[PDB]
DNA sequence: GCGCGC
DNA sequence: GCGCGC
DNA sequence: GCGCGC
DNA sequence: GCGCGC
């Protein structure tokens, strides 16, 4: 027996790939509650969307069956329906091999949030069953697998389509094993599209949940504009909507920005097309700009007097709504953990502040009449914050 | 044929080998490149030296800096197996090759372990520029050096001899400075997490030294999280002794102390199996509940918030209060949100906290009627105070 | 100067 | 509240 | 009720 | 401010 007391070479084991997966699942999806249940979705999603950031497909269409299993269908180029070098069907590399891809640089796909190989195959480790169809050149080819990601066909073909048709169909059942909840939600999914479909120009996303025969679909013209004004649509606007962009040695940024009469700072961010919750260096390099370039307008127009104070980024952030979209080249790209809530990237910082400062610094110098009511409203932002903290310390 | 995304066909897939991967990908194990990625390093070797203390192996924990940049950690636990692997390799290879590799899986060579993903000291080696270990055990010194992101370049031999009854592992490892942005080992960021690690460890000295100054700082504590709370609170006046709570509960263990000081800065730490949870998670929020849903009910059945009166926020209760919540949690139980482990993820963990919480301090405020009464009165204050900032922000816009 | 993390 | 690094 | 994550 | 889950 292994015990604390026989501690040998025996003690020590090795998990093969998707057992791994399955026996710490928080290392790879977070949690195994309603949000990693939805992570799963959000991997084969964010394949289908790496795809059309590439050029290839313009509607990702998912399905909740009614048996509860989730289906994901792109018109992208299709998965490879070859023979991959280490001697099994590359459908079958991709789902069960970990590290494995097609975002390592090698060139299959421009900018794209996948980098780590590990997506699919971790959806195929928690799923008790997962099916794959690839539609290429006149041919359907599918692969099913099962308990855990154990294949139980190979990749074989099942039937025919149009010459010219291409894309790739994942539908895959949650195992109820190790999620606590296997109930996908309907809301959560159409909120997460919605945002997808700001980020791809003409491409429609859309939901189908056979359970209850609801459906929506998201198309935007305008991008990251159309974003910010559906985030200031129940309220009150106090500015136009400010749109920067530009790029910077294979960078690209684009930004909006709209005053709603809240008090709120709503600040959304995205790495190539994927969403940072929690920020990173390209947030940090978006605030940054906007409070130096802000602080020294108000400074230079004698808005702020030789004896004031610089104003804080949470003056100017107050009723603040802002959508920044980047996108990174694979050489730079790097996200704290397989979630993805944060980018690390360290040239995002420079890259998003210089584009946003220089934008934004023209912009105030033309439009000074705005640029003096933004300076007042974040005045008076501060005068509340000076009146709360007075009245706080008094109390006290 | 090039590979572009107009030839996207079977060789465009790429499969990596292990260490290869974390090279390749480290913002997934470690978080980051910066210094604080270059200390996560540092945490891996460190946790699994007082998992084995926490098994009850070891008692002196020691890191050098050396002078070439290098850091080492000795410990004095059972020490690596020394044999061949069934995998095919020596033991020691595949705790430092094989990712998804170890003793933490339920098998039963540690009891709670903060280690629980076989990834920790094969990732420090892939970052390494190169890595040292020896191993001492059966009356001799085993040593096995791998460089260049961990490819072994000695096999696992004898270098020594050691007294019959002494083991532990020596790991020294210079990390890739290909990698990181940073590798200037701190020595206050070491300090600062070897002081909380013996906090955690009763009787178990840890030390730091550093060769590139010659400075030099041990760590002993006999009193656990109790020890802990009245170091957050060293430069501070106090308002309260200091409260510990402690029980069990089908496997967990939990141990928390309380002080308030005489700021309005509330500073909770948490910890699970010894590894530090900065972002909370389960554990933290159980805490919390039982401390707000106590104080409260306290304060209404008191009459210190009358018909009326609403609660008070949980913030209100927390102002100046310092707090170590330490929990142990089964590994069959146990789950982290990702490599970093800085948030807890085990469901079970909020209602075993909640509940020995809630239980211990409704006992603690019946029994304490004068201290209860006052902590009420201060979060009332709090109350009033947070209430006063508000009206004036408000009448100001 | 600035956001960030302690 | 303060040092760190961009 | 409570903390948490929108 | 509000729903979700403990
Ligand atoms: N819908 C798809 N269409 C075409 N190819 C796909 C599709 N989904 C996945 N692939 C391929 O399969 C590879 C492996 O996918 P996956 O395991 O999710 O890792 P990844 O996107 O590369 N990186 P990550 O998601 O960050 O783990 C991808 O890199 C693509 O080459
Ligand atoms: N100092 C040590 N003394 C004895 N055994 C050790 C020591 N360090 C590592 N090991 C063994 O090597 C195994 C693998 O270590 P490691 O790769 O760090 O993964 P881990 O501790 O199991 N889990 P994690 O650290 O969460 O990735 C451990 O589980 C132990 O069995
Ligand atoms: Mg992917
Ligand atoms: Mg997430
Ligand atoms: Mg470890
Ligand atoms: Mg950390
Ligand atoms: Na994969
Ligand atoms: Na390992």
């Amino acid at each position: 027996e292994i015990n604390i007391n026989n501690y040998n070479d025996d003690a020590i084991q090795v998990l093969e790939g998707l057992d791994a997966v399955r026996k710490r699942p928080g290392m790879y999806i977070g949690s195994t509650d309603g949000a990693g249940l939805h992570h799963l979705v959000w991997e084969i999603v964010d394949n289908a969307v790496d795809e059309a950031l590439s050029g290839f497909g313009d509607r990702i269409d998912v399905t909740i069956n009614k048996d509860g299993s989730l289906t994901v269908q792109d018109h992208g180029r299709g998965m490879p329906t070859g023979m991959h070098a280490m001697g099994i069907p590359t459908v079958e590399v991709i789902f069960t091999i970990l590290h494995a891809g097609g975002k390592f640089g090698q060139g299959g796909y421009k900018t794209s949030g996948g980098l780590h190989g590990v997506g699919s195959s971790v959806v195929n480790a928690l799923s008790s069953w997962l099916e794959v169809e690839i539609t290429r050149d006149g041919a359907v080819y599918k692969q099913r697998f099962e308990n855990g990601g154990k294949p139980v066909t190979t990749l074989k073909k099942i039937g025919t389509a149009p010459k010219s048709k291409t894309g790739t169909k994942v539908t895959f059942m949650p195992d109820a094993t190790i999620f606590s909840t296997t109930d996908f939600k309907y809301n959560t999914i159409s909120e997460r599209l919605n945002e997808s479909a700001f980020l791809l120009k003409n491409v429609t996303l859309s939901l189908t949940d056979k359970r209850t025969d609801e459906a929506i679909e998201f198309h935007y013209e305008n991008g990251v504009q159309d974003f910010v004004s559906y985030l200031n649509e129940d309220k009150e606007i106090l500015t136009p909507v400010l749109y920067f962009e530009g790029e910077d040695n294979g960078f690209q940024v684009e930004v909006a920005l709209q005053y709603n009469d809240g008090f709120s700072d709503n600040i959304l961010s995205f790495v190539n097309n994927v969403r940072t919750k929690d920020g990173g260096t390209h947030e940090t390099g978006l605030k940054s700009a906007i409070t130096k370039v802000m602080n020294d307008y108000a400074r230079k127009t004698g808005l702020l007097k030789e004896k004031d104070k610089n104003l804080e980024g949470s003056d100017y952030r107050e009723g603040l709504a802002a959508v920044l979209s980047i996108l990174v080249p694979e050489e730079h790209l790097q996200f704290e953990g397989q979630t993805k809530d944060k980018l690390g990237s360290p040239l995002a910082r420079p890259v998003v502040d210089g584009i946003v400062a220089d934008k934004l610094t023209f912009f105030l110098m033309e439009n000074g009449e705005l640029a003096s009511n933004l300076i007042r409203k974040a005045i008076k932002a501060r005068d509340a914050r000076e009146a709360a903290r007075k009245a706080r310390d008094e109390s006290r």
